[PDB]
């Protein structure tokens, strides 16, 4: 196994996957690393299994169909994994915890959103369709862009949105287009 957390790239109290070399902090893994379970397989491994069980699941899909899917166990897991891929980028720090808004010439968003709130909502099974999860993720970056206006800090929202969207297209096998 690796000697650093796959998510945050720090050492510490690490749980090791039994089927690949990755390791995790308890609350860095999504879902949080399970109490017992020997062997234990990490979310990367569980996603790879889904793909292997149904190779056709990698054929192209339309986004509109993916969004309307109900949050059955496999879609729950895919959302968890997509959330985790965003936390994997260090720039996710800016979007993890509850924001506050007090900048001359700007007004805060009507509906604040942040990664830890999405993580709690997934954990509590609050989303009934993929669309709910995706809407809240895209809302994080849209709120940021609107609030920061012409400040160059707006770019952080563009950057982490790009990581979200690339991973969304990969995990849900969105049909490639020009
Ligand atoms: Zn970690
Ligand atoms: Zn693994
Ligand atoms: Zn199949």
């Amino acid at each position: 196994n690796s000697n650093i957390c796959e998510v945050c790239n720090k050492w510490g109290r690490l749980f090791c996957c039994d089927t690949c070399p990755r390791s995790f902090h308890e609350h860095c893994h999504i879902p949080s690393v399970e109490a017992n379970k020997n062997p234990w397989s990490c979310i990367f491994c569980r996603i790879k299994t889904i793909q292997e069980r149904c190779p056709e699941s990698q054929s192209g899909h339309q986004e509109s169909e993916v969004l309307m899917r109900q949050m059955l166990p496999e879609e729950q897991l895919k959302c968890e994994f997509l959330l985790l891929k965003v936390y994997c980028d260090s720039k996710s720090c800016f979007f993890a915890s509850e924001p506050y808004y007090n900048r001359e010439g700007s007004q805060g968003p009507q509906k604040p959103m942040w990664l830890n709130k999405v993580k709690t909502s997934l954990n509590e099974q609050m989303y009934t369709r993929v669309e709910g999860f995706v809407q809240d993720m895209r809302l994080i970056f849209h709120n940021h862009k609107e609030f920061y206006r012409e400040d160059k800090f707006t770019r952080l929202g563009i950057q982490v949105q790009d990581i979200f969207e690339k991973n969304f297209r990969n995990i849900f096998a969105i049909q490639e287009t020009s």
